[PDB]
């Protein structure tokens, strides 16, 4: 049975809503990105319309294989009307095709969904700026003043300089970056770009990325790994176990490893900067993690929220516990007394 938090109230409408089977009173899907946990329950045997972006819609089709009669795009910053209600896409600074959704409901009242966020002052200048918004159902991921992390601008000009340096002191190295889901791909992109190679990677990778609409893609990435000094493998394979097995495959072209893992937020936050970051290492194996978020830091969250002025807030993570939703609600009205409204 479908919570709350995924039901926008005065519509017939769901938001992230395909695993509890057909909704009662749902007219309309929304899905705001493409990644596990919100588009659970999809497949080619749905017959309900669903809403999204461009860039979903294409890995909904060819990833999934929903039927095209179902899969209905809209346009970004643009208004549209939907079984009779106002609705606006706009860029949630995610993954890619990812979108928060203003709602324009019959009886006057405008709500934002942020589906999954990175909150940023640019959005202070998109149609947010024109109204004036009663209730937000907001990304929650790191509501908390210890989560800490760089801007993804100083995160990507560490892994630029760290890759130079390692091949241009050793030719003979191979840098893997770890993937399992769409987003973040600045990480690869910017150190192939730097090193002059493509990045190799699986056919069904290849195929996901070539739904994204990236310029130039097919400058950039390639199905034919011997070709590529820059591999993307699963995540789960980023260990040492994972990586041996690896450099054995590549036939003596290789004799050391640089790996990448983005994770979001980890503890060595609370103590590192970005520019003093290690590795882990083993023999001619080196492992960084790098704290690449697409998702608000506390700060930015929080700079967001007392910008916009809401007048109720729904969280859509963390909420499965009393400890994290008391956390969450004495955040909300610090915020609230702080900027007086
Ligand atoms: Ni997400």
């Amino acid at each position: 049975t479908c919570p709350f938090y995924k039901k926008i109230p005065g519509t017939g409408f769901t938001v992230d809503a395909f695993q509890y089977g057909v909704v009662e009173g749902c007219t309309a899907y929304f899905l705001t990105h493409f990644h596990s946990d919100h588009y659970a329950g999809l497949s080619k045997h749905f017959t309900f319309p669903v809403y999204c972006s461009e860039i979903t819609g294409n890995l909904l089709k060819n990833k999934l294989h929903v039927q095209e009669q179902y899969i209905h795009p809209l346009p970004l910053d643009t208004e549209c009307i939907v079984n009779g209600v106002k609705v606006v896409l706009l860029d949630a600074n995610h993954c890619p095709g990812a979108v928060m959704i203003l709602f324009y409901l019959p009886n006057g009242t405008v709500i934002l969904h942020t589906g999954d966020f990175r909150a940023d002052p640019s959005m202070e200048r998109s149609l947010l700026a024109d109204q004036k918004v009663h209730m937000l159902y907001l990304d929650t991921t790191y509501c908390s003043p210890e989560y800490t992390f760089p801007s993804q601008q100083e995160v990507i000009r560490f892994a630029i300089n760290t890759a130079f340096e390692a091949v241009t002191l050793n030719p003979h190295a191979l840098v893997v970056c770890g993937t399992y889901s769409i987003g973040k791909e600045k990480v690869f992109l910017a150190i192939a770009d730097v090193l002059g190679s493509k990045v190799g990677m699986s056919q069904e990778k290849y195929k996901t990325l070539q739904c994204l609409n990236i310029p130039e893609i097919n400058s950039l990435i390639t199905t034919d790994m011997c070709s590529s000094l820059v591999h993307l493998l699963p995540m789960m394979q980023i260990n040492f176990k994972g990586l041996q097995s690896h450099l054995k495959k590549c036939g003596g072209k290789y004799n050391q490893i640089l790996a990448f893992r983005p994770t979001g937020w980890t503890h060595s936050n609370k103590f590192t900067r970005i520019a003093d970051v290690i590795p882990q290492t083993k023999g001619n194996i080196s492992i960084y993690g790098i704290p690449y978020s697409e998702h608000s830091s506390y700060l930015e969250m929080k700079r967001f929220v007392q910008w916009l002025k809401p007048q109720k807030i729904i969280p859509t993570v963390n909420v499965g516990t009393w400890k994290s939703r008391s956390t969450m609600e004495k955040y909300f009205r610090e915020w609230k007394l702080e900027a007086g409204y």
